[PDB]
C-alpha cells in the first residue's frame, strides 16, 4: 500500500517557510517507529528541511530537476517514485504539502498526529474527505516536561 504520515497543528498547518514550529520528541519518535525499514517518499523542499538522509529507510526524493546527492534516490514523477519502492509491504509518504496532495488519492492509510498548537503557517495537509476514512487507533497524550503541547496519534484506514 501507500500510507501518508504527518503532524498537523490547528487548521491543518504543517509548516512555516521550511521549518517545523515545534519540537515534540514523542511525535518524532512515533514517526521513526512507523517509518523505520520502509521506503520514504518526500518532496524536494522537505528533503531540504530535514537536511540529511533518514537512516534505516530508503529515501526517495521527488524533483523535476537533477538530483544533487547520491545518498538518496531521485525521481521525477509519482509513478517513478512508487516504482523505485519495488516490493514492499508499505510505502510511507512523508510530505510536504504538495506531495501529500498528490499521494492522497493513492493512500490506504493515514498516520496523523494532531497537535494542540496554534501557529501561523504557509503549508497545510490537504485534508478532508472524512467520510472516506475510518479511525482505527487514537491515543491522546497530555503535555509534559519533554513535550510542550498535548497531542493525539491517530491511524485512519480508507473504508
Ligand atoms: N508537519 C509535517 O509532518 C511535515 C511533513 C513534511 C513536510 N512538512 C513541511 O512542509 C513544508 C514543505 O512542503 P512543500 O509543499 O513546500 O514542498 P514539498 O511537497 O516537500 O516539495 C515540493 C517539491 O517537490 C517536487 N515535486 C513534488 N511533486 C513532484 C512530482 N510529481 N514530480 C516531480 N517533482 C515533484 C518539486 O521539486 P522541484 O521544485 O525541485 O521540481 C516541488 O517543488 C515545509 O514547511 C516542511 O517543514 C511538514
Ligand atoms: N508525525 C510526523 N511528525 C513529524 O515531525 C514529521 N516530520 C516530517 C518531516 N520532517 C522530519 C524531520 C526529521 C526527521 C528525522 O530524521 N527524524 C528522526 C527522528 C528524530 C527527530 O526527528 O528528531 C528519524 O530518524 O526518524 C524526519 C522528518 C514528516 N512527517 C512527519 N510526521
Ligand atoms: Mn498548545
Ligand atoms: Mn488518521
Amino acid at each position: 500500500m501507500i500510507s501518508l504520515i504527518a503532524a498537523l497543528a490547528v487548521d491543518r498547518v504543517i509548516g512555516m517557510e521550511n521549518a517545523m514550529p515545534w519540537n515534540l520528541p514523542a511525535d518524532l519518535a512515533w514517526f521513526k517507529r512507523n517509518t523505520l525499514n520502509k521506503p520514504v517518499i518526500m518532496g524536494r523542499h522537505t528533503w531540504e528541511s530535514i537536511g540529511r538522509p533518514l537512516p534505516g529507510r530508503k529515501n526517495i526524493i521527488l524533483s523535476s530537476q537533477p538530483g544533487t546527492d547520491d545518498r538518496v534516490t531521485w525521481v521525477k514523477s509519482v509513478d517513478e517514485a512508487i516504482a523505485a519502492c519495488g516490493d514492499v509491504p508499505e510505502i510511507m509518504v512523508i510530505g510536504g504539502g504538495r506531495v501529500y496532495e498528490q499521494f492522497l488519492p493513492k493512500a490506504q492509510k493515514l498516520y496523523l498526529t494532531h497537535i494542540d498548537a496554534e501557529v501561523e503557517g504557509d503549508t497545510h495537509f490537504p485534508d478532508y474527505e472524512p467520510d472516506d476514512w475510518e479511525s482505527v487507533f487514537s491515543e491522546f497524550h497530555d503535555a509534559d516536561a519533554q513535550n510542550s503541547h498535548s497531542y493525539c496519534f491517530e491511524i485512519l484506514e480508507r473504508r
